[PDB]
């Protein structure tokens, strides 16, 4: 390919007074690919609107002036920022520092500014050198994210129509229009995942007691739903879908590592996650903020939705603070006002149970992105 | 991909006499791709053929010893170059230190040598140890960049054999073998940019008064070239011929910013310039050094040309001092010495207004790089 | 494409005793694209599966103190390693330090530690602020590299059947399944290159006298093979099969750098070797250990083979700090003991001139990885 970032430098010395934090005014460019770099703004280094990563580094060089301390730092937006170099030390003739950031998230708009310190007696002169420069540079990319500006859910299999959690139901609510399946798992007696919600059997399969009672494979042989379907485990269904469909992944309110780390294995052995997978093929919603922490701690790439019943301005600002992709309030404490102020944080809002189409239509016009709808056809009715 | 780059260390220890500069004598290679390095040249990495920008970055380690200063430097073919690391701090202990470049741009033959200096009583022991290394990364690899080696342009879009400046014009020369069609633009009464050489329209249209008297639609409807042809906007002309053709862009001898601005947004919309674009689709020249800077400090990849009639060595200075593709001197004024001269400074030559077959081959004899010429097959007449 | 890497740092402040050495217990991730980080080993980032080589960094933020001096060190699988960064200053107010290393190969399980020491009096604040992090970058990753688990030579060029290095018997040689062809090299009297094994001619050829005595036209119009082949030059030989092939090549046992520089010029000339070149399909092996270290000095991609008589642990030890690929032991000389040590060790063991099907058996019980055999298809008769 080809390489993306500018660098600039002064064209004159520019004096800092004693003890005061200077932005510095940079005068003239080196190279800048595209538009990363402002005449009437010299102090900042725009990042354009293709931009996600970007790395900066610089470097400074002092006049001759052995007493005090430099220093070298770089501000996001006019205020600290992570992964950002700082560097304070002795100086002795020019004392010249060097730092470099390491790769670092931006949107459109964002910008990076040199600041300097020094400590020595009298102003301090920051000299125009080839060892004085301000550089960004380009890492990642905007890309087709096969993000959707509304998602349809078919809630627990879309059983509103057919059976709950099964090959048939997944295969029915895909083609009545349904954007995500949704998965409910729990651990068997042995470490494999099997697709369920309850955590007992009876209610939902002719078998009874608890999932983790017995063995996988005899709970799949000997019981089967009450429509006579099969019960089928996580790795059934990703073989049948494969990588076809997106789906959307529930977690136990009780936290556990081990499920957790389960379905993270299965995930990446089909290459739904990780380095080879589509960042939104794959969506994982929990009641258990904890679990979300951990699976974001593993694979950040992953977008994450927050459930909740206590739809209110402090969980939306805990969920921007862990940085959830969205949050899922009953859709009975949604109001027009609630979805603005999430939109203006950055967050997206689903409502969950949605199964009724006055309902729908009064949540599509407040602005809601999405619904867990049992029945998906009346979407379609709006 | 596969990285391109290379990483050398000591295997014994240098000593670095007091107060001295001493590029550093490295022994052994970690890594290298290919040809990073010499045996007969140790203190140099040498850049390979196959590369544009690179990046240099090293760390030193010093013997136990609390006194004096000690320096990291990096120079480019034995001088100062932008870019480059370069620090001093008090020493205690090893006194270890770090340093890493920005992207610079590099050519075939370019070398780094690593510099290092202190400041301590009696000599100092540069040692061979896992802390102590030179690396150099490939950032930027050459491409394909369209370019020719010899360009003719359609000057002011062929008129000797039609009208000026409309899209049949283009259309014509283009037929007849122009590489590059010229646009000359104004700003009319609105921001538009409407295709005209001279700043009042009665001599090309049928209408009279400035372009900026009146607002685009009003010109572009009621007025048409003296041969009835349209009077197409910049807009109108891209539309047209998108990327199919290359484009050659003269901006206003008197500099305003805001022409420069509209001009490279329209530019960038097409994604004829930026981060999609292609480096030599476009070139722009300008009698005006300052609009040539202004252009280069936003889009540095889009080849530059300064229009002049005063051929002489200071211009080609001053335009190779700023980084100019290409230098357009009056025909009248070229002679094979300047041309020499010129691609020995490594400008390029483009000879505008010529008209005759006679003076097109006498420049081809002087190794003119371009021509602008109103008539187009005399070039194949030669 | 998309960033792969991650960055972590600290929610709580950690406590550095004076003087002692501390990894520092990172907390919490920024981001993480794929496992690179374990909650139950904070101190350690985890290099996943497929990566080759990577690029770390990190910076540091202390307490207000002006006294002793502070330390940024990495280290790789808990002890030194090459390519880190290493810095030691003075300190004063917070001293932030920062460090980035170069780029430096990885295999899945290495690790790396942030470890920070202090001469302060009394203890020091490691402070989790956004100017305290620790990050991991990959720059290389796992692709296919044409290997293959068992390798069949045709030892100079399969002449058991045919006739010894003709193109005649390289193809053969392929025809019978050979995955590597043999091909020797010697100098004539121009800096050509002519494919034969013995110094002399008369041996293989009509002609007679050392092949440097005279010119390459000579020797390849004058005379011919004992059944009465064209004698090809390496650049025949490359223009007939070109990169279809993957080659052999051995060099003189006495060292001289020109044969090694016209070897590597004529390689890179046909881009089998270099930027553009797969990795495995050229491979060199010398008896002479100073020609393979000057050829990896200068291309470090090459595999390389040491040619021994000697198998021995010190033999494999001594190729093993070397970094060379494979050890070719005469075939008398191995057993299964020492094939699994070389395999513990890394390196992969070639049995050269076997000829028999019952010792090529054996060898293959002892799981050697490849054979040079003058009859190739006694291998299919197994």
């Amino acid at each position: 390919g080809e390489h993306i970032g500018a660098m600039i430098q002064l064209e004159e010395n520019v004096t800092v007074p004693m003890r005061k934090y200077m932005p510095i005014p940079w005068s003239k460019v080196t190279y800048n690919n595209a538009e990363f770099w402002d005449s009437n703004n010299p102090t900042r280094l725009v990042v354009p609107k293709g931009i996600t990563k970007v790395r900066v580094a610089g470097n400074v060089l002092w006049d001759s002036n052995a007493t005090g301390q430099r220093m070298l730092r770089i501000l996001k937006n006019g205020t600290y920022s992570i992964g950002l170099p700082y560097t304070r030390d002795v100086a002795i003739s020019t004392a010249p520092q060097n730092g470099t950031s390491g790769v670092i998230p931006v949107k459109e708009g964002d910008y990076f500014e040199f600041e300097a310190f020094q400590d020595s007696e009298g102003d301090r002169q920051f000299r125009a050198d080839p060892y004085t420069w301000f550089s960004i540079e380009a890492i990642e990319l905007e890309t087709e994210t096969m993000e959707k500006d509304f998602m349809l859910i078919g809630h627990r299999g879309a059983t509103g129509y057919t059976d709950e959690h099964t090959i048939k139901g997944y295969q029915m609510a895909l083609d009545k229009g349904a954007d995500y399946i949704e998965l409910d798992l729990q651990l068997t007696k042995d470490n494999k995942l099997l697709c369920m919600h309850d955590s007992t059997i009876d209610r939902t399969t002719t078998g009874t007691g608890k999932v983790g009672d017995m063995t996988l494979s005899y709970i799949q042989t000997n019981f089967t739903s009450l429509n006579g379907e099969p019960i089928p485990s996580l790795d059934d269904v990703l073989n049948h879908f494969g990588t076809k469909v997106k789906y959307y992944i529930e977690t136990k309110r009780p936290f556990d590592a081990n499920m957790d780390r389960e379905l993270l294995t299965q995930l990446k052995a089909k290459g739904l996650i990780g380095i080879g997978s589509e960042r939104f093929q794959v969506i994982i919603q929990s009641f258990a903020r904890e679990s979300l922490i951990n699976i974001h701690n593993q694979f950040s790439n992953i977008p994450l939705a927050y459930l909740t019943s206590t739809f209110s301005e402090s969980e939306m600002d805990d969920c921007l603070s862990y940085g959830f992709y969205a949050i899922a309030p009953k859709y009975t404490t949604i109001t027009k006002e609630l979805v603005d102020l999430a939109h203006s944080k950055g967050l997206k809002v689903h409502a969950w149970t949605v199964n009724t189409k006055e309902e729908m239509q009064s949540l599509i016009q407040m602005g809601v992105d999405g619904f867990f709808t049992n029945y998906l056809d009346e979407y379609k009715k709006i």
